[PDB]
């Protein structure tokens, strides 16, 4: 009968889970009666578990952080070989990098200023979180060894409070814009702190061999007292699917997402990031054939490296 697919997300207290629920709901309300498949969201420990669940067919779809997808496709990071059972479908929202430091420690204003801050207290994120891993990945790319800082491993709220109390000099807090912890820090500290920017050369450095982070301009007036645009980088949180899932089902799913963006956005605001012209930006692994069919149908040019394989 009905093909009841499982969609893996992350903890029920974060953003992966409710965005996943929103996709699942879209399929059950708009697709199951006519097309006879559904997605149902399950919680998980996050991207690393999600790759294992997909590989074992306990899940057929998952929300993945871009970097985990890059590692999976390259056979790098925690992987020793390419994870060839995984393909991409769509960006769902953008993880925007926020490397924030005391302003008097930023002689250029750019991410290279982390190097002037060795030996100082810096919160790289929760231990073993996606945030720790993306912070380490970016810093290594711009040539700064994270372990030459005095690293603290604080969450988003803990980092903001430590910055406000003066017990750390910078923090790494990436997420969908606006990031609550960054709002709190600027609200309390104003322009005593600074979001570090990324030049075009630093964007290339952050990516290394990957095509994952792209230029992202934080709009003026996003954060208290920051009345100017800021150029940083962002990577996608994206929907992944097993290669053996029906092309027709993946096509109908991709089409329904882009024909019902307001439906998704009314369930969870993170999907306000979605747009047909941003659908494939920074995806770290090639598209499933069914998703590519939809994108070409509506006139999207797919880069060679994302064409189905």
């Amino acid at each position: 009968e009905e093909r009841s697919y499982i969609l893996a997300t992350a903890s029920t207290g974060g953003t992966y889970y409710p965005v996943g629920v929103a996709l699942a709901t879209l399929t059950k309300v708009k697709l199951t009666p006519s097309y006879h498949f559904s997605l149902s969201a399950i919680s998980s420990a996050g991207s690393g578990e999600n790759v294992k669940l997909m590989n074992d067919n306990e899940a057929q779809f998952a929300i993945l952080q871009g970097l985990y997808g890059a590692w999976a496709w390259a056979g790098e990071g925690p992987y020793a070989e390419r994870q060839n059972q995984l393909r991409s479908v769509s960006m769902l929202w953008q993880n925007v990098e926020h490397f924030i430091v005391r302003s008097d420690l930023a002689p250029t204003g750019t991410i290279a200023d982390l190097a002037s801050m060795k030996g100082k207290k810096f919160s790289i994120g929760s231990k073993n979180s996606g945030t720790e891993f993306s912070g380490r990945q970016i810093m290594k790319g711009v040539g700064v060894d994270p372990d030459t800082f005095n690293l603290a491993y604080l969450g988003y709220g803990g980092s903001a409070s430590a910055l406000q109390n003066g017990t750390i000099d910078g923090m790494n807090t990436p997420a969908g814009v606006p990031v609550g912890a960054v709002t709190q820090a600027f609200a309390a500290m104003g322009n005593d702190i600074k979001i570090l920017s990324f030049t075009d050369e630093q964007i290339k450095q952050a990516n290394g061999n990957y095509n994952l982070w792209t230029k992202f301009d934080i709009p003026a007036n996003t954060y208290p007292g920051v009345d100017k645009t800021i150029t940083t980088i962002a990577q996608p949180n994206f929907l992944a699917v097993r290669t053996d899932i029906s092309e027709e089902d993946v096509y109908q799913l991709t089409k329904a997402m882009y024909e019902n963006l307001a439906f998704l956005q009314g369930i969870h605001k993170a999907t306000k990031d979605m747009a047909i012209e941003k659908a494939i930006e920074g995806l770290p692994m090639p598209l499933h054939a069914g998703a590519a069919r939809y994108y070409q149908e509506v006139g999207i040019k797919i880069p060679a490296h994302l064409m189905p394989q």
